[PDB]
DNA sequence: TAACCGCCAAGGGGATTACTCCCTAGTCTCCAGGCACGTGTTTTTTTTTTTTTTTTTTTTTTTTTTTTTCCTTTTTTTTTTTTTTTT
């Protein structure tokens, strides 16, 4: 255990694998909006 | 070789005369099928509404989110200014 130091009762499977990162970061996907631009036709919020 | 003619012989039935009889010509008189007139009830034609399939039209196709790229005219005709040549 990390917090207490006790042995884990169930033995665990460990070893090196090969992992790949993906381009879907949260910095490129977070979005928030309170009030902003409106359309010139329907006065609705933007896209994207 | 038997048609035809001449001669002879025989017989069969149509013509003739008379008697009869019976069936039809003629004339009333009653009445009934034959026929003139009217029309029908099936037959064909025409509408009428439906039926049944084919064809055409129209509308539809789960939602949300994030990046680029290209384009957002173009040739073709008409006009208008400019430049060069000539008298």
């Amino acid at each position: 255990n990390g917090h207490t130091g006790r042995k884990i009762n169930a033995q665990v499977f460990l070893g090196p694998t090969y992992y790949q990162r993906l381009k879907h970061m949260v910095d490129d996907k977070i979005h928030s909006r309170a009030r902003g631009p409106v359309q010139i036709l329907v006065r609705q919020p933007m896209e994207g």
